[PDB]
Order: structure tokens, then C-alpha cells, then sequence
């Protein structure tokens, strides 16, 4: 009955994964969650917390193993070592689901509406907050993101994605209750609470501005990862990108190269950047591109700016530096010939400012975020400005090809657009390159694993959202209310 349960927690946990992309099955989030809620019924604190652990291990285990595809091909570690690192990651994250189920069974032992719809959402908010906070965090696989093409999307520009996580744990809980006690009362309250925001799906917190419509192009280079940083790749890369960029120079007002597309130091690319900038300002176009900067011996993962209304200068401020690093790591991959020899000294990154002004470019304001940073809703929100015309993010997702990793990243990126009511310009090396609407919709997209340019028209938008104005604290107030009430 119990062991049968645990096998079950693993199963409902892995059922969690199918809510996210590329599966896009959003009710699987509810099923997964009420799986957790219901399976934690009728058991002692510890056994329960172990069930929570098994649930989390189902989820993260089925859902972020793609980290392997990175560390195994590009770390070079034995093999069993890699698999160990992955299973350890999943398990570590499942400590949190266990802390959730733990404190839940300890402080609220009986199968009630109190437990499923008042305790669990507040507790889950704090345990997920922790999961995303401790050790710089890893807020990956939050069920709210499944609602991006789904109803409930309305909540996000009001109180953010975490409010959708809240509402989903609540609703799923009441369904768990309704189910195991065969009582229609929790079911009814579930359906009501789930359906209240459906009309929020149609509020437009923003105003289109067709007068500022432009042609945008994003060059998807598709430099193979293994080579990407070889001294003998550099020029084929600069040629690939320059030549993709050249026939658009009179027609596309704005062009983006993805993360560290220019795979060399800025100061070592001064002549190329100056000529490119000169040709750009002549033809009337603008460029935004990834590149690396070693400043005086601090090394920054960087976006720089060139072209019309944005003349290049190594001393310009119109630049962005990546803020969020993995608690270890973020180095520059070595030369191919040097990667097998390493186990038998790399350059690591320094952090850019938590708050960095928009990039200015051709009279466009761009709130930038590099790669992973686009999943940090709060940080993006803080860097966001009322005058911001677009969200910018550039990434290299080639570390995990063909995995679900890229699609999960993409999905979470859409939520920034929805949250802040701005279009999102998403440029990738081989990853998912796309233009996302001010409501998280995918306006334009190009296939991955292709060398290709995305070219389309984009219309920026203005005006704040409740979530733009407030950020997290209304949901935090709701949480504190719920939790302090939850101590009865
Ligand atoms: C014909 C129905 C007979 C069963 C009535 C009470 C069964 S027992 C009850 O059932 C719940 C769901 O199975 C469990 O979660 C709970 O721990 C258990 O005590
Ligand atoms: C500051 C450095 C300026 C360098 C000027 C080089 C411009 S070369 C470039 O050549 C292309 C070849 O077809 C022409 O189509 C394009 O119009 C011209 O801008």
C-alpha cells in the first residue's frame, strides 16, 4: 500500500514533465500535483517527506536529465561520474519536495481542505522559493509555465508565474481531496477557483505602436559547439555571421547575433567591430551581438552594440553583462585539442550588475538578459523599464541538442513576454530562435539545428502591468496571510 505508493510518487512526478514543452499537455500539471497531494495522505511526517522526495525524483529525474548531455560531452568526466552528477542533481532538488511534504505532514496531519488548499500553497511557495534561491538557485520545472498557451495565463501579468504555481497547487489539492473523500464540495470549489481567471485571458495591459514597427533579423549561426571556441573556427564564424547579415543591411532596421557569437575578446576584435559598425551606420542598420570582454583581469559574458543610432566603442555604456552565474562554473570552453587533456587552467566569469539599463539601439530600448537569465522573472522585471520597447535574450542552447532542455528554456522565456506585455526577441546559436508577442504567443519561429536567419516585422508596446509595478510582494502578502492562518 505504501511501497505501491512510492512507485506511484515516481510515476506522478514523471507525469509532471509532460506539462512542459515539447509536450505542452497542461492538465498533466494538475494530475502530477494532485498525485503529490493525494499520495501524501494518511502517513507519518517522515514517510510522507520520503514520498515527496520520490515525487520530485520522478519529476526532475524525468525532466532535467538533459544536463547530462552537457557535462558528458563537454565536461569530459569518466561516465559513471556524469550519471552520478545528474542523479545527484535531481535528488538534491527533490530534497525540496521532501521538505514540502515533510513540514506539510508535520504541521497539518489530517486529510482536509485546510491542508490541501491553504497550507500546501503557502508551503510550496516557500519551498520552491528556496529551491530557486539557495546556492543561487535552480527554479526549473515550475508548473505555471505549462499555462502559457492555456487558460489561467491571465494571472501572469497581474501577479506573475508564481501565482499560477500557487493556484495550481491549490486547485490540484482540492481535486485530491474531492477524489479521495468522494466529496463534490472540494471539487466545486476547485472548478470555481480554476475558472475565475479565464476572463483575465483577454485583458490587454498594453498598446500596440504600429508607428514603430520595424524589420528585425536574428542570425542563427549554428556553429558546432565542439569547434565554437577553436582559434581556427573564429574567422569562419565571423564570415558566416557577416555574410548572413550583409544582404539585410538596408532592409532590416535591427539585427541580432546570439550568445558570444563573436567567439573572441572584444579588444582583440576592434578592427572587425569598427569596420562592421562603419558599414552599418552607412547602410542605416543596427547590430546587437554576443561576444566576450576581458576588462582591467575580469572576464564578462557580454552583449555589445553597433550601427545606426548606436556607434560602436569599447568604451561605450550601451552594453550588457551577464549577471547570473551557476554557483560554480561559467568558464570559456577550451580549445578542442585541449579538452581531452584537461583532467591530466580556464578563464571563469565575473558578474555584471544586477540592474543594467536597457541597450539603446536605432532609437530602440532593449531590456536584455543572457541565456539562462531569461527564466528569472524577478530579475528581468527589475531590469525592465516603462520605456523599454522590447525584451532581448540571446542564448547558446547547443550544449543539449535534441533534448527537451532547449524547449523548456524557450517556454519559460515566453512567460517574460506575457508577464511584462512586451514582445520578446529570442536569438540563438542553434537553439530555438523566435519572436514572441506581448502575450507570450509565438509570433515567428525558425527550426533548430539549421544555419538560418529569422526575418520578420515587429511592433513594440508600452504601458505597465500590475506585475511590472509590484513584482512579487502581493503574492507574498497572500502567502503570509495563508501561512499564518495555516498555523491553527
Ligand atoms: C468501497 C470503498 C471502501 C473504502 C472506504 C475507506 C477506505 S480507507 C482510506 O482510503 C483513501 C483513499 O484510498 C486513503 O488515502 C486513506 O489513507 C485510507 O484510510
Ligand atoms: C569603416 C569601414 C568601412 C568599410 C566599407 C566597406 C563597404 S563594403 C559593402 O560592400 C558590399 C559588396 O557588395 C556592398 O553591397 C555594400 O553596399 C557595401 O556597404
Amino acid at each position: 500500500r505504501q511501497r505501491i505508493r512510492l512507485l506511484l510518487a515516481l510515476l506522478f512526478g514523471a507525469c509532471g514533465t509532460l506539462a512542459f514543452s515539447p509536450y505542452d499537455v497542461w492538465p498533466a500539471a494538475i494530475i502530477s500535483l494532485m498525485g503529490l497531494q493525494a499520495l501524501t495522505f494518511n502517513r507519518r511526517p517522515l514517510q510522507s517527506a520520503a514520498i515527496g522526495f520520490g515525487w520530485g525524483f520522478g519529476l526532475f529525474g524525468s525532466g532535467i536529465n538533459w544536463v547530462y548531455v552537457s557535462i558528458a560531452t563537454f565536461g569530459g568526466m569518466p561516465g559513471p561520474v556524469n550519471i552520478f552528477l545528474v542523479v545527484l542533481l535531481a535528488a538534491y532538488l527533490s530534497l525540496y519536495t521532501g521538505l514540502f511534504a515533510g513540514v506539510l505532514s508535520r504541521l497539518w496531519p489530517k486529510t482536509t481542505w485546510l491542508r490541501v488548499a491553504i497550507a500546501a500553497p503557502a508551503l510550496w511557495q516557500v519551498t520552491e522559493f528556496l529551491r530557486g534561491w539557495v546556492l543561487t538557485g535552480f527554479p526549473w520545472l515550475q508548473f505555471g509555465y505549462s499555462q502559457i498557451d492555456g487558460p489561467l495565463k491571465g494571472l501572469a501579468p497581474i501577479m506573475g508565474v508564481e501565482a499560477i504555481n500557487f493556484l495550481l497547487m491549490m486547485v490540484s489539492g482540492l481535486l485530491a481531496l474531492a477524489l479521495v473523500k468522494r466529496n463534490w464540495r472540494p471539487l466545486v470549489v476547485a472548478v470555481v477557483l480554476f475558472a475565475l481567471p479565464f476572463p483575465l485571458r483577454y485583458i490587454q495591459w498594453f498598446t500596440p505602436q504600429p508607428e514603430k514597427t520595424i524589420q528585425v533579423s536574428m542570425v542563427q549561426g549554428d556553429i558546432p559547439q565542439s569547434l565554437k571556441w577553436d582559434e581556427g573556427q573564429l574567422l569562419n564564424t565571423l564570415k558566416i555571421y557577416y555574410n548572413a547579415t550583409a544582404p539585410l543591411m538596408g532592409k532590416s532596421s535591427l539585427i541580432i547575433w546570439p550568445e558570444s557569437a563573436i567567439t573572441d575578446l572584444e579588444i582583440n576584435q576592434q578592427p572587425f567591430l569598427k569596420v562592421l559598425d562603419g558599414e552599418l551606420r552607412d547602410k542605416g542598420s543596427s547590430l546587437v551581438t554576443g561576444i566576450v570582454d576581458a576588462r582591467l583581469y575580469d572576464t564578462y559574458n557580454t552583449i555589445i552594440t553597433l550601427g545606426k543610432g548606436a556607434p560602436y566603442s569599447y568604451e561605450s555604456a550601451d552594453r550588457y553583462n551577464k549577471n547570473h552565474l551557476v554557483p560554480f562554473g561559467e568558464f570559456v570552453p577550451l580549445e578542442s585539442i585541449l579538452r581531452p587533456l584537461a583532467p591530466f587552467p580556464m578563464s571563469s566569469f565575473s558578474r555584471g550588475p544586477y540592474i543594467q539599463p536597457p541597450l539603446s539601439v536605432n532609437g530602440i530600448e532593449l531590456t536584455a538578459a543572457i541565456c539562462y537569465e531569461i527564466i528569472l522573472g524577478e530579475q528581468v522585471r527589475d531590469n525592465f523599464r516603462p520605456d523599454t520597447d522590447y525584451l532581448l535574450t540571446i542564448s547558446n542552447d547547443a550544449w543539449f541538442g535534441k533534448s527537451i532542455g532547449p524547449w523548456q528554456h524557450f517556454q519559460m522565456a515566453r512567460m517574460r513576454a506575457l508577464e511584462l506585455a512586451r514582445p520578446l526577441l529570442r536569438s540563438t546559436n542553434n537553439g530555438i530562435t523566435a519572436v514572441i508577442g506581448p502575450q507570450g504567443e509565438i509570433q515567428a519561429m525558425i527550426p533548430q539545428f539549421t544555419r538560418e536567419v529569422l526575418t520578420t516585422n515587429v511592433t513594440p508596446t508600452t504601458g505597465l502591468t500590475p506585475y511590472a509595478r509590484t513584482g512579487n510582494w502581493p503574492l507574498w502578502v497572500l502567502t503570509a496571510l495563508f501561512g499564518f492562518a495555516a498555523v491553527l
